[PDB]
């Protein structure tokens, strides 16, 4: 099955052998979950035209703008390093399984972020099928979002910490799912944010 791509204001199907050839001519995959308005996947292609650079998120409409920078000539702006996928990545399609040598999920809301802070295992498959094994999976939250008023997503959950993430159980339902935790902190810029940084690897007990 081809990919649901936005070529500027269009949702299209990429070619399959033009994907292939993408990848295959890059020197990293790239794959941003949650995008937003892609502005920090376009300038992340921008700075980096080795790297194929693949935001996805359901809300498709929200990246057009950006699909539409990204379209024009190199001269004007143009990102053709950049691909925005229409998925939530929860149900991702096939032919984005282990294309990723990097997984980010920067500053989640909605379902991405109860998700990763509870460690559902639809969200934690979705982003594991997607990873080379190898891969890291890079999470940022603000941890800004645990002050009132508290969003409806999270706000029955007490505020993720290095602690938290210990006693909740997080760590080993990473694990239970291919991610192995290489490294959590807490950097003070000014708000402060929660990094959490796991490699892919095989399912653990
Ligand atoms: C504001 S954005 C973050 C923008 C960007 N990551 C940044 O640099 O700030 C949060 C995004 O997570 C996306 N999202 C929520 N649930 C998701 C899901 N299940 N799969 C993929 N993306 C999802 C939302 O649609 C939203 O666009």
């Amino acid at each position: 099955t081809a990919l649901k791509v936005l070529a500027g204001k269009k949702l299209t199907d990429l070619d399959p052998d033009e994907w292939a050839k993408a990848q295959a001519s890059a020197e990293r995959i790239l794959v941003d979950v949650g995008t937003g308005d892609a502005r920090t996947a376009y300038r992340q292609a921008i700075a980096h035209p080795e790297w194929l650079v693949v935001g996805v998120d359901p809300a498709w409409q929200r990246m057009t703008e950006t699909a539409v920078r990204a379209a024009r000539k190199p001269a004007k702006g143009g990102a053709p390093n950049l691909v925005l996928v229409s998925s939530a990545i929860e149900t991702v399609p096939a032919a984005l399984h282990g294309v990723a040598d990097e997984v980010m999920v920067l500053m989640p809301w909605g379902k991405l972020l109860r998700g990763v802070v509870l460690g559902e295992a639809d969200v934690l498959s979705g982003l594991r099928a997607v990873a080379k094994p190898g891969a890291p999976l890079e999470i940022s939250i603000g941890t800004s979002i645990w002050r009132e008023p508290i969003p409806l997503e999270i706000r029955d959950l007490p505020e993720l910490t290095p602690e938290t993430v210990v006693s909740t159980g997080l760590t080993d339902r990473l694990a239970a799912l291919g991610w192995q935790v290489a490294d959590v902190r807490l950097v003070p810029h000014t708000e402060t944010v929660l990094h959490l940084r796991a490699v892919a690897v095989d399912p653990r007990d």
